[PDB]
């Protein structure tokens, strides 16, 4: 575990993380996709294999010795708000039991389900008090990436709203 486990913000590409694995913001099928999942897939190709899961799961596989959390999060076009936050939920508290298994003392993650699978909602609250329900019980350094300005500022306010 960390020393003294945190969470932090960056906003830049989770294919650069500085972290001991990553978790992919991936589909069901194991498919290149859009976005960060499109990024991973450039970065780390060989994660892709058998990497198809449902949604609300997540599988690793490794690239080298570099873990590829791969991390289905609901496409809120597809399901209803009640349905899609249950499985919201369920996605992290998968990523929650892989990181504890591979031991890692650091991992980089992106908000699930607010991009391409927002259902075209603002779901940053959502997505990270979901994130923060997981992870909180794990002593990883959390480091969550985003693209946006205003998303950096919003998440660092409510990690240190915390603390
Ligand atoms: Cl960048
Ligand atoms: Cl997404
Ligand atoms: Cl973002």
């Amino acid at each position: 575990g960390a020393m003294a486990p945190s969470y932090r913000v960056k906003r830049m590409d989770i294919a650069k993380n500085d972290e001991e694995c990553v978790v992919n913001a991936a589909n069901p099928r194991g498919l290149p996709g859009d976005g960060v999942c499109k990024a991973v897939y450039k970065k780390w190709p060989e994660s892709f294999k058998n990497s198809a899961t449902p949604v609300g799961t997540a599988k690793t596989v490794m690239c080298g010795t570099y873990p590829v959390i791969h991390a289905v999060g609901p496409n809120f076009s597809n399901y209803t708000e009640s349905e899609g936050d249950r499985e919201l939920a369920a996605a992290y508290r998968e990523v929650a039991k892989e990181v504890t298994r591979l031991g890692v003392n650091s991992v980089a993650i992106p908000l699930l389900s607010t991009g391409v699978y927002s259902g075209g909602k603002d779901r940053l609250t959502q997505s990270l008090n979901h994130l923060f329900t997981a992870m909180d019980s794990t002593d990883a350094d959390v480091v969550i990436y985003c693209r946006d300005k205003e998303w950096e500022k919003k998440i660092s306010e409510a990690i240190q709203m915390r603390t």
